[PDB]
């Protein structure tokens, strides 16, 4: 079983601008955001997840239990309300965010000491990789 617990520092971030544009985040904001390093802080207790996404610009928090749908407010991103549901795919997390934007969600997994995060909206996909610090 994967263990997502820890602090993970971004190594790479590809096609983030494509996803931000699909979310209608304006160009000025995309330009700021694409150049920032991010940190992911995760506390996992079995199916219970507390996560934080940190940057010098804005921070983002999302907490969930596997299989339990909840209202997510993407404040600081696109600031939309979505119905979010995260489930397992083997050792991987797969999240669907039901709402105004079509085909919105993300997929997260570990290979070794690297955390991978795929973020998708409409036909766009962003791939991020993070290295475990603690
Ligand atoms: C666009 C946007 C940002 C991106 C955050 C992303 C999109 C987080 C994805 C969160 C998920 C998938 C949960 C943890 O895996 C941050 C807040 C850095 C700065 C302001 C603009």
């Amino acid at each position: 079983p994967a263990d997502f617990n820890g602090t993970w520092e971004m190594l790479s971030n590809d096609n983030f601008e494509d996803v931000m544009k699909a979310l209608d985040i304006d160009f000025a904001t995309r330009k700021i955001a694409v150049h920032l390093k991010q940190t992911k802080v995760i506390v996992q207790n079995g199916d219970k997840f507390e996560t934080k996404t940190l940057s010098t610009f804005r921070n983002y928090e999302v907490n969930f239990v596997i299989g339990e749908e909840f209202d997510e407010q993407t404040k600081g991103l696109d600031n939309r309300t979505v119905k979010t549901l995260v489930k397992w795919d083997g050792d991987k997390l797969v999240c669907v965010q039901k709402g105004e934007k079509e085909n919105r969600g993300w997929k997260q997994w570990i290979e070794g000491d690297l955390l991978h995060l795929e973020i998708h909206c409409q036909d766009k996909v962003c791939h991020q990789v993070f290295k475990k610090k603690n």
